[PDB]
C-alpha cells in the first residue's frame, strides 16, 4: 500500500569470497544497509546504479553524497577520499513527486 519501490535488480549473488574486490555499504533513509562488490578503480556510477538497482527506486528521488561532495560518474574513490568502508550517505530528495 502506497509503494514507490519495483522490483530489485540484482547485479551479482555470486564469487563473493573469490574476488580481488571490497565490498562496500551503502546508508539508506528507510533504514536499509546494502553490500556490494567494488575495486578501488572503479567508476562512481556503478557504486550508485547498484545500489539503486537493488532497492528499486527512481534515481531522482535519492541524492547520495560524500563529507558535503558530489558524486558523479567519472569519479574515483582515491580521488573523493573513499577508505576501507567505502560507505556514503543518502538523502530522500523527490523532484516533485
Amino acid at each position: 500500500m502506497s509503494d514507490q519501490e519495483a522490483k530489485p535488480s540484482t547485479e551479482d549473488l555470486g564469487d563473493k569470497k573469490e574476488g580481488e574486490y571490497i565490498k562496500l555499504k551503502v546508508i539508506g533513509q528507510d533504514s536499509s544497509e546494502i553490500h556490494f562488490k567494488v575495486k578501488m578503480t572503479t567508476h562512481l556510477k556503478k557504486l550508485k546504479e547498484s545500489y539503486c538497482q537493488r532497492q528499486g527506486v527512481p534515481m531522482n528521488s535519492l541524492r547520495l553524497l560524500f563529507e558535503g561532495q558530489r558524486i558523479a560518474d567519472n569519479h574515483t574513490p582515491k580521488e573523493l577520499g573513499m577508505e576501507e568502508e567505502d560507505v556514503i550517505e543518502v538523502y530522500q530528495e523527490q523532484t516533485g513527486g
